């Protein structure tokens, strides 16, 4: 695959060099030709990307997204010179779709611990912000929403990388606990702050899943860190308390209810699987099971006014 | 070796920052210094490029050409501010010969099957086009010749990498043959479209050599794909037929005949070598030889009208 | 550690797009926010860099320095566009601190022979020059100090890589010694020319250390080349002779004296250790030791003119 992706890069390079030639010579039919070329690239690239997400290779998907960005960049240059609304609508649609797709991939990359690809994904996301910002600087709230999602992902990377460093460095389980506790608290305060300004339903849905995936990664790494059953329990309880409190902000609707549910259920499943793997006695399994059930009871009772 | 080339890069970038300093300070002698330093880079880079021309390390050749591009770019900025012709005369000639040389390297890379370096080279060629169009935006025929050669090389790379992907997937011989046939058909039609505009004699030789190298790569890949002796024979005759058709559609001098028919005979020799290696019965070897000799007769009987 | 460093890169890219956004909206509050965040990035990177200085991992230090320069770019954009002199001051200070640090690191990299990192460092030094040049293009004396040091480093690296290339391709020790003498003479000429312009004590400290490290590299490379004791003596005397002459130029003060002799003594100690390791006879050990003591006797005699 990669060489075909690089042929798209060469076509986009030739289009960009052609777009300098069009800026210098002024032929509107040359702008039409590079617009057609860039759409054909955009098709080829989206086909490779939709294949890549079915195949599960995130590196290929991120390469394809960066090509979609590069194609969107020259489309934005053509739209900036020509003033054509069809190109502006296409670029906005493609970029908004790419933002959602890269967000899904970023959730995957953080949830699967492949933070190197997540860093590349955030890099691509910044370029998507450049595309969106060049497309409409006045329609600012969508940029503010994207930047909030980015700040949330950055906060998740800060917690993730701080803990990954601590995992390499072999610190005491009590230091690992206090760092994870501090991390989950800081994540709560950031989620609370973001929830002041955001209002896109899908953005809130994304944000909750990101908070959940960050907590899940923190617990999985802490458990791979060989912590005591007592640490595993206290951290799981704190994580349930966070997931519950952030759900009491975000659980506005059937989707956000079902999302908070699936997340708390996933956290319970993970907690129990780790308690089984360490061989913790049945009372700790009961205590965690109760905490999970009681959290879902609280959320479904709390949300019962909204439906 | 590469560290030498990196010292040239550091020299060029120091010159480039010195050319920002020259744009801010206005000193003619500073422009004269960076111009001289860039010619000293051109000396050093040309010298290593001649070494690579002998030794066949294409990666070094491309690296040296990239330095020649970088040097030409700063020379173009120096000359565009200073208004001097001699730096533009040097840049134009150096770029034109570098374009031919990188095309010859790219033909070699396609013939060797290192499409990775060929892609990198084609990017360098597109960057030579940035130098060319910055040198003059109205020298359009040279830019058109470059773009035509580029699109031919891309069409060849698309056919090549598609068929190599069929080799990686383990596709059936009949599908492999339909893709190879489609590739030759598309190449023939593109070459006929290009023949409506191009008028550099060496560019016509380049185009024929590219079509021939693409057919050669297709033949070698189809042989590695394990196609039957009958399919190899049908491909060989169809390929020679296309090569004969393209030879008639391009050739316009006895020297162009010498080149084209030498290339045809080379492809026929490879076809015979493949049938010999596969152990195909002598009647198939005769059939291919007859087709080759009939192409010789036809291109003789056509070519004797050009002279 | 590279995850943390790349996290800082993402913070910087997010800030850079935020600095596009702040220039599109026209609000100083976001410029304060990116300035704050960039200063925290600078503190984080500086902390990692001084840590890397203690650990001895030059690749991490150079990565961190490039991040400091990347942060300095967005800081310089804010300090240029908002016009706040306290940002200009903090940027200029950070850039000058980085310049000294990267020069000392580059001297270390040359002294250890890891010239790949020295090339990267010198690239970063070009980036520091971009920051300095954008900060104040009329600060011409500081710019000239950086240029002179750069020219010296480039000349030293040219000799170094010429000699390493000669070792890599193979040569008779006679040609290696003839190149080494030509290198020491080029170093003498360039150092003499630079010493006509430069005045700063830190610049003297840098310059002599670089010349000394270049002689040290030349000597250690001839030792890796396995040259006979006669060639080792001949280069040792000529190298001490150049170091003595360059000391007679640069030794303006007790500090520059102290440096020059410490370096000379080190070069002699290396020379005697190579005579010890190659098993040179006791009379040759004495002859070289006497020559070294006579160089000390000359640094004593000459430097006392300024006591």
């Amino acid at each position: 695959d990669d060489l075909l992706l690089k042929l798209l890069e060469l076509l986009v390079e030739q289009a960009r060099v052609s777009a300098e030639f069009a800026r210098r010579q002024g032929d509107e039919k040359m702008l039409e030709e590079v617009a057609r070329k860039a759409e054909e690239v955009a098709r080829k690239a989206e086909s490779i990307a939709r294949k890549a997400r079915k195949e599960g290779n995130l590196e290929l998907a991120l390469k394809a997204l960066e090509i979609l960005v590069r194609a969107a960049h020259v489309l934005a240059e053509i739209a900036r010179e020509r003033g054509n609304e069809e190109l502006q609508k296409k670029a906005h649609k493609l970029a908004k779709e790419a933002l959602r797709q890269v967000i899904e991939i970023a959730i995957r990359a953080i949830q699967e611990g492949n933070l190197e690809l997540a860093i590349i994904a955030l890099h691509i996301s910044v370029r998507i912000a450049e595309v969106l910002l060049e497309t409409r600087p006045d329609d600012r709230e969508e940029i503010r929403e994207q930047q909030a999602i980015f700040e949330l992902l950055i906060a998740a990377l800060e917690a993730a990388i701080r803990l990954e460093k601590l995992k390499e460095e072999g610190a005491p389980p009590e230091q690992i606990e206090r760092v994870a506790e501090h991390g989950l608290e800081r994540l709560k305060e950031i989620a609370k702050e973001i929830s002041k300004e955001v209002d896109s339903p899908e953005s809130k849905r994304i944000a909750y899943k990101i908070v959940a995936a960050a907590a899940e990664f923190l617990l999985k790494i802490l458990a791979e860190g060989g912590a005591t059953p007592e640490q595993l329990e206290r951290v799981t309880e704190h994580a349930l308390e966070v997931l519950k409190e952030v759900a009491k902000e975000l659980a506005d609707s059937p989707e956000s209810g079902l999302a908070a549910l699936a997340a708390i259920a996933s956290l319970a499943k993970l907690g129990l699987e780790q308690l089984k793997e360490i061989g913790a006695p049945p009372e700790q399994q009961r205590r965690v099971t109760k905490a999970g059930i009681e959290a879902v009871r609280e959320i479904y009772r709390y949300g019962r006014k909204l439906y």
